[PDB]
């Protein structure tokens, strides 16, 4: 039984880890897999710096225009920190991605946090920033895991 096949024991939200692994096969090749979830995570923060900019570019009240604007700040490092996890990565530096991905997920988490004193939010960057923690906490058991140089 690969590593692969049972991970999503290890992470927060198992039912999404699961359809995320199913969804798209998963590979049993932990680089590879590394990889690809590392994809999904970079397209998902990017997806959601621009959904942020157009909510505020349509005009909130001032406690939703910093908290978003908040959530644009920690999502402009978080992306930053992924292409430091994708250059770590690709040499094989498994400690060197989970730093950098321990470091984006907080951006995530932060926005979360960011947003909770609202009383009406938008729900697909709630969504987003959920969905972005799940990935990094799956891209951090996989670098924990491949081998140590």
């Amino acid at each position: 039984s690969s590593e692969m096949s049972t991970i999503c024991d290890k992470t927060l939200n198992p039912s999404f880890c699961l359809k995320f692994l199913n969804t798209k096969f998963a590979s049993a090749n932990l680089q590879a897999l590394a990889k690809t979830t590392l994809d999904s995570t970079q397209a998902r923060a990017t997806q959601t710096l621009k959904k942020l900019q157009s909510i505020i570019d349509g005009g909130v009240d001032p406690r939703s225009k910093l908290a978003y604007r908040s959530c644009v700040d920690e999502y402009e490092s978080a992306i930053g920190n992924l292409e430091e996890a994708f250059e770590h990565l690709a040499s094989g530096d498994g400690m060197g991605m989970n730093m950098k991905v321990s470091a984006a997920l907080d951006g995530a988490d932060t926005c979360l946090d960011d947003v909770k004193r609202l009383r009406s939010v938008d729900s697909s960057v709630v969504n987003n920033s959920k969905t972005i923690k799940n990935l990094c906490g799956i891209a951090l058991v996989i670098s924990n895991m491949l081998p140590r140089n």
